[PDB]
């Protein structure tokens, strides 16, 4: 079991994404082209996430955080969870709800992590600083 | 985690159908068009059904009950679990035969219960009550 | 399961029992309505033998329907038509017959290729209306892994 | 077997192991080294889980084979060549290795449609001669009747 | 009811065959062109089948033995029973495994011992000491 | 601090090696473009190296293993650590011997381990399943 930290970076007013993680998890490559190279199965036990906000106090939105751990949903849709671009704020997310609770193989992803800013302007908006607990077994 | 009571009605003696429990679960609209719009994850623990017999006597046959985790399946094929027509009974069924020990996501079907009636005539036979309980994760 | 061979119990059902169904449930290799013997657990093994079976009548019927359905053992394999009338499920009541190893033939292994015996079944009613099901449940014996 | 499933063990062998096999023992319904659990008892039920399985080195090999075989789960059932040579059975020996629920994939229920692991396994020789047999010992859990 | 001790000799490290036990056990004349010449019905109680190992250390490989009660099985097809060429053991097979509870005819064979080394080379294996247990019946 | 374990392969009769340990361990990218890319001090605490000989009887020869944690010198020199290459074996290296008192950056390698076959034939030797186990520091 082991603690992974890495960042989004360069997130802007407007910047939409996903954040998938598991193989295709390319923010973070000691993980991606890393340690699930040498083990069959992994879970990530629980995420940690952290808006960091580069931003000045005149940008106006909130990016949003939704958790798809069917591994397919493009757009956001769900407006709850929310970082407002101007405050630091964080976070976490245990592991029934990023499907953390068994392994599975290391071919395949355990969730993404969708965002979305919904703001005007294409100003800084900040940085995420996501800290990952992941488990490993059976080594390959 | 929540338990909800919902029926399927109207059963006649050679009624045939499938009970397609999560979001297509249309028997329930506070599961299918309510807290599941408002959750990521779920999980139906256990469900007890009920056939309460509003027939007459003189009614044969018997209606079977199938548990389809596949959510595929569309004839029945087994005929060990049954109700008779003319008497009031229940079954309960826990978790691991109703593919209710793990999380998913409220897009996605659980399990079906199809049911097959296997009598002559269109008579009445009567109706199902059925008892839920699921577990809730993420909200959305 | 080891390989010397092993005892299990098998439960299947006969379906579908309407009121002037006649038949014949073919145990051994031929017997289709349980193909986890059939199609399964004989396709493992070279002899079997078929202990004692439990067949039970469970009348999905209305209590106006007349009638009793007749059970008739053949361990020779080839009876065709009934019979005999001795033994009897009346067609709008629960019961159950119990056969033995002596009577079923169940003493000897013979090898999963051929049959064991039959149970012929006739309704004997006039209607094709619903009379119930069987629920049968077997004790089987192998020996010899394949 | 009662209807609602039950909890049984397969013996069966993974045979004519030369020292220069390669494959991949794929458990589920294409486990076709076992026809009582592929062409068997996974035809009468839903759902199945593997429990633990205890595969067995046997080693009918001369003492002059070089090599050593060596064995891995692929619980994502997409696995084609081997790469890990952590586990390893040496031809002119035997041995055996067991795996609990959690490494096989032996936590849950799934369809009997589907497998649930592979076992890939690479000999490592260089000659084609004779290396021995596997002996794979597995318990099985069966939910549903179909 | 007497034993019979007989011998399969000159058993190499390729050596495939089937000892068929009854009228036509040709390795024993005793039993064959012998005692079943002067007895209408017989049965053989249990045999056991031992295996010498006249081989060097350095022969790889293992015979296999499988017993066919039918009478008709040609190829081998079953590896759980096997002696190891390079080793003496003895494997015992009681009347249930060898269709020898019931009394059968002198005309008719009882079952068969197919065997198969599965070793590459010619090279000598061994022999088999093999002995049975019969019983005789009405006299002829 | 974590454990991991690694194979050195294909180990002929006649090979040798160094086997680097840290950034440029690359038998385990788990550690090497893996937990090391994420962190900017470490330390290998104790390694268990095992021999694990798929050899013949008849190979003769015994491979040697020399400590460098001086991470330059290339050829072997000491012969008093030994693996029979016809026999399993394991050496066990504590923290003093493998420079493994203090963290260092993980730029730079710790130590080597030098292995030497000395044995005429190329046939099999084995391979060595390496067990490390590794402290890490400030996050990068």
């Amino acid at each position: 079991t082991e603690v992974f930290v890495f960042s989004v970076d360069n997130l802007k007013a407007n910047s939409s994404g996903a954040i998938k993680f598991g193989p295709s998890l390319s923010q973070c490559p000691a993980l991606s082209d890393g340690i699930l190279k040498s083990y069959h199965r992994y879970k990530i036990t629980s995420i940690r996430v952290e808006f960091k906000s580069h931003a000045s106090a005149n940008t106006a939105g909130a990016i949003f955080i939704e958790l798809d751990t069917a591994c397919k949903q493009s757009a956001l849709g769900s407006y709850i969870n929310s970082f407002t671009i101007s405050k630091t704020a964080s976070k976490t997310f245990r592991s029934e709800a990023i499907n953390g609770k068994e392994f599975q193989e290391s071919t395949i992803d355990q969730f993404w992590m969708l965002y979305k800013a919904n703001g005007t302007t294409t100003d800084t908006a900040g940085q995420f600083i996501i800290t990952m607990s992941v488990s490993l077994m059976t080594a390959k």
